[PDB]
Formats: C-alpha cells, structure tokens, sequence
C-alpha cells in the first residue's frame, strides 16, 4: 500500500505545516501537525476542556462506530517549546493520504497549554519519531507510521515541505520526480528516540564549507533550524546590524537586509538553504526588526534540523531495519 497528503504551511511565515487525517468512521477529517520530533498521536476532542478549544476541529469518538476506548490508558507530553496536552486514548481508524491503518491509538486531549487554545490551524499533532517515545501509560502504543510499516510497498515515508507553497507527505514509495539529482543517505542513531543524524558541515552564503560533525535531528514539528552557537554566530556575522536579543529570544536582523544562504553537509552532498527562507518577519506587527530562522541550539542540548533546514531539500525518513535518512536537493 501507500499514501499520498498534501501539506500546507498554517500561516505566511510557514510557522508549521498542516496535513488533513481522517479518523473514525464515518470520517472525521482533522489536520494535523506531522512531527518527526515526537511519537504521539493526539487531537482536540469532545473530552477537551472548552475553554481551551478555540476554533479547531475536534474528534467526537461517540460519532464514530469504529472507536473503542483503550482502557485505563493516559498520556501527557511536554514539547521543547514549553507546550503541553493530556488526555485519554481510543483506537480507531486512520486513514492518511489514502493508507489506512486499522486500530490506531487516538490520544484524545482533555486538557491542552494556551499555545495549542490559541493556534485554530492545528487541530492535534501526528507523531513520527520512533514509538519508543510514545507517552501513553500503562501500554505505550505505536506510531501511525510503525503501524503502517508492514503494509507499505517499502517502509519508508518522505517529507517535501514547501517554501511558502503546499508540498507533499508521502508514505510507502519514493516519488524519483519530486527531487533533482540523487539521494544521499545516511547514518540514524535512534537512542534518544529521534531521526538522529550527524552533518558533516556548513558553508555561509559563497564562503567555503567547514568540515564539522553536527549531531542532530530531522524535525518536521521544529520550525526554525537549531545549530550550534559556534555556527549561528558566524552566520550572522554576514548581515550588517544582526543581533543576539535576550529581550526577543534569538537572532533578529534588520528587515532591510538581503539574507545570505546557508548549507548544511549531507555525506559528502550539499543542501543550499536560501536567504529567504530564514527570514521569519518581523518580531511584532510594524516592527523594523525581524526574526531570524537560524537560532542556537545552547540550552536546548540537541541541534534541530526543523523545517528552515528540511523544506530545502526531499527527505527520506527510512523505516528499514537500520533506519537512515536520504536528502536530496529539489
Ligand atoms: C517535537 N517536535 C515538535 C515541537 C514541539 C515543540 C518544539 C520545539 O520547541 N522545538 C525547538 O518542537
């Protein structure tokens, strides 16, 4: 089998990506954040508490004649981003892009932090790291991908995330007409959970390329790319008037300038992140400063290659015995 969605950025600054899920049966379609970064599968609900639901669409299990509770099972997650949500868990149907997995854990919010209430576009999150990270207790349930795996024609998924633009979530195949030139895979590290892999180095606008090992991961539910101090500090040094702003959080730069590119090593390939796509706007309505989409990963303990760094290139998330990761260039 394989599956096929459209995904599309929530907003004009591509803070996240949304993919439409249908779950239950007769349907309810949903659309959700696909995260590489995180193992659950959770939505806005009936059960979520209705003073932290503001516009999004919500699962009703009760509608669906396929869901049963998974009995006495819970679930609480905490993001990086300091988010959280909770709840209960059913299985029931999901179906993405055309795949269909049977028996599903659809973790159900009852309780989500005012960063999930405040963001409409979201309706719940559909984890895509390793199921060794799924929080759900006493039984820790599978991903929609680890469920899938044995089904698909190859077990694989791909990410194309779009620059400003809808791109492509594939599942079982790999689409040889979405990228240009090969697909350089390599080496995934999964104790910690995560689509760990290790850069061989980076390069500044036209400046030579720096041969450096750069621990980190793929990260589609991570917006900005998350790099060493080291690295985010010689990038900026390259546009006059940028700045570290502990008032604002990061990296801001003037919104007149013109970005320099940044690439990232790939085995001995090379992915080419334009400027453009590491301007973030600016920090407030009307302001002249603006934010900068690469910020350093000190205090966090792990380098995130989140979507500034995967929308340049195709991914391919592959689910092999020995998982690795492929980038081309598009
Ligand atoms: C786990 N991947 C999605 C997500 C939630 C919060 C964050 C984050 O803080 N990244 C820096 O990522």
């Amino acid at each position: 089998s394989t599956g096929s969605a459209t995904t599309t950025p929530i907003d004009s600054l591509d803070d996240a990506y949304i993919t439409p899920v249908q779950i239950g049966t007769p349907a309810q379609t949903l659309n959700l954040d696909f995260d590489t970064g995180s193992s659950d599968l959770w939505v806005f609900s009936s059960e979520t508490t209705a003073s932290e639901v503001d516009g999004q669409t919500i699962y009703t299990p009760s509608k669906s004649t396929t869901a049963k509770l998974l009995s006495g099972a819970t679930w609480s997650i905490s993001y990086g981003d300091g988010s959280s949500s909770s709840g209960d868990v059913y299985t029931d149907t999901v179906s993405v892009g055309g795949l269909t997995v049977t028996g599903q854990a659809v973790e159900s919010a009852k309780k989500v932090s005012s960063s999930f209430t405040e963001d409409s576009t979201i309706d719940g999150l559909l984890g895509l790291a390793f199921s060794t990270l799924n929080t759900v207790s006493p039984t820790q349930q599978k991903t929609f991908f680890d469920n899938a795996k044995a089904s698909l024609d190859s077990p694989v998924f791909t990410a194309d995330l779009g620059y400003h633009a809808p791109g492509t979530y594939n599942f079982g195949f790999i689409d040889t007409t979405a990228y240009t030139g090969s697909i350089t895979y390599t080496a995934v590290s999964t104790k910690q959970g995560f689509w760990e892999w290790t850069s061989t180095g980076y390069a500044v606008g036209s400046g030579t390329f720096k041969s450096t090992s750069i621990d980190g991961i793929a990260d589609t539910g991570t917006t900005l790319l998350y790099l060493p101090a080291t690295v985010v500090s010689a990038y900026w040094a390259q546009v006059s008037g940028a700045k570290s702003s502990s008032s604002v959080g990061g990296y801001v730069f003037p919104c007149s300038a013109t970005l320099p590119s940044f690439t990232f090593g790939v085995g001995s390939a090379r992915i080419v992140i334009p400027g453009d796509y590491i301007d973030f706007g600016p920090i407030s309505t009307g302001s002249s400063s603006c934010f900068g989409g690469i910020q350093s990963s000190a205090g966090i303990g792990i380098n995130i290659f989140g979507d500034v760094a995967l929308k340049a290139a195709f991914v391919v998330f592959n689910g092999a015995t020995t998982p690795t990761l492929g980038f081309a260039s598009k």
